[PDB]
């Protein structure tokens, strides 16, 4: 479900739907999407479902807290 059609090349390459985010770089309760996203619109909207926040983290694995960045 997405992989970088919504995220930057590199380190914040991985799209996760997250609970919230803190400090501008830590994403929390991050689950990987439930649907391939192609843009921000489907990123923000596919995430919203869970009441979550679209982010681009350094890992593709779900995690309590991950070093993320907010999706564009
Ligand atoms: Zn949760
Ligand atoms: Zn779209």
């Amino acid at each position: 479900n997405g992989n970088g059609n919504v995220c930057p090349p590199g380190l914040f390459s991985n799209p996760q739907c997250c609970a919230t985010q803190v400090l501008g770089l830590i994403g929390l309760d991050c689950k990987v999407p439930s649907q391939n996203v192609y843009d921000g619109t489907d990123f923000r909207n596919v995430c919203a479902k869970t009441g979550a926040q679209p982010l681009c983290c350094v890992a593709p694995v779900a995690g309590q807290a991950l070093l993320c960045q907010t999706a564009v």
